[PDB]
């Protein structure tokens, strides 16, 4: 080579990171306008503003074995999303609902989930008003990584990014943290706890109140799986208020008394539940979900409050639309109705 190898031509892995086809490069670019990293600083923004912490860096490289216009988004190396975008064009996007069809590639977009067509800058006004939805080509990618990170949320949350968290709540209430970590809660605990929270789609905003929490249960109890339960019922007011705003009624799903006891015994010699309940659940757990999807009602399940670690920790892992709480997690102004069970159907 021309220049001497130094420790400088060791690239570390990013922890969250995309890689671009030629044809996108003018949209990424620092020097030109930045289309997108517009689009990606409005993210990382609204995304601590709303979910409780800042998303790291996207590391933004090219690279000449993709197609043109596709991009590759990468999570620790591993590819974790793709698409293609193309610049010049939009793209058009029925709700479900419109009527019409258009000139073009038919495609099932991957950054929506829903079928779509790219269409050409002039049918603008006239896709519009077809009833289709009409987005620029940056968008495409941006909304692409947007369901990404609030997906992956809970192991971008890496212990690097909970110290940095804990120093911003250590300057707007330096008591609180003085003397929990590293005193009574580590701080490998604390981000067990908060990682947990993420995972369940549960907003860690309000630190104040789980440091609050920890710091009163923490010498009596120092498992992470059981604190996070503890934690879970001092953000009940605020967990209720996600699923099921206003204070109307509360349409849940919920399982029988006898499954309840089933499961419940399984629980206390049990180092897991045997080969036959599973597929059983899935089936019967899916089935539940399916009437809620057309009765307009929620996807929660409202389980007994020593069920809830477990029957997330194996239901999500196959149907992460669910939603598994607790009765204890519920606030009692509330009016409560179970509009699907799980039982013998």
């Amino acid at each position: 080579s021309v220049v001497e190898a130094t420790w400088n031509d060791v690239q570390l892995e990013d922890s969250l990171g995309m890689e671009v086809g030629y044809r996108l490069i003018p949209m990424v670019d620092f020097q030109q306008d930045g289309e997108l990293l517009g689009r990606i600083r409005s993210i990382r923004k609204k995304f601590a503003q709303d979910m409780g912490f800042l998303p790291p860096v996207v590391h933004i490289r090219d690279n000449m074995d993709l197609q043109p216009a596709r991009y590759r988004i990468l999570m620790k190396g591993v590819e974790i999303g793709s698409g293609d975008a193309y610049p010049g064009r939009w793209l058009a996007i029925n709700p479900g609902t419109a009527a019409g069809t258009l000139p073009g590639e038919k495609t099932v977009v991957p950054a929506f989930g829903l079928d779509a067509i790219w269409i050409e800058s002039a049918l603008k006004e006239q896709a519009q008003i077809q009833g289709f939805t009409v987005v620029e080509a940056s968008t495409v990618v941006a909304t692409h990584l947007n369901h990404l990170i609030g997906q992956f949320s809970a192991e971008l949350f890496g212990r690097q990014e909970a110290q940095q968290l804990l120093d911003r709540v250590s300057q707007e209430m330096p008591k609180l943290t003085e003397d929990l970590v590293p005193g009574v809660v580590t701080l490998t605990t604390l981000h067990k706890v908060l990682q947990n929270l993420l995972a369940e789609k549960v907003p860690i905003r309000d630190m104040r109140t789980i440091l609050e929490t920890l710091a009163e249960h923490a010498p009596l109890q120092s498992d992470p799986h059981e604190l996070t339960a503890v934690v879970r019922v001092a953000l009940g007011r605020a967990i209720t208020q996600q699923w099921f705003p206003g204070n109307e009624e509360v349409q849940v799903i919920g399982l029988d008394t006898a499954l309840e006891r089933l499961l419940l015994q399984a629980l206390q010699g049990g180092g897991g539940l045997e080969p036959g309940l599973a597929d059983r659940l899935l089936a019967q757990t899916q089935e539940a979900l399916s009437r809620q999807e057309m009765l307009g009602a929620p996807p929660v399940l409202l389980v007994n409050h020593a069920l809830r670690p477990l029957l997330s920790r194996f239901l999500r892992r196959s149907l992460p639309q669910l939603v598994v709480l607790s009765n204890l997690e519920l606030s009692d102004n509330r009016h409560i109705r179970m509009t699907a069970t799980i039982g013998g159907k």
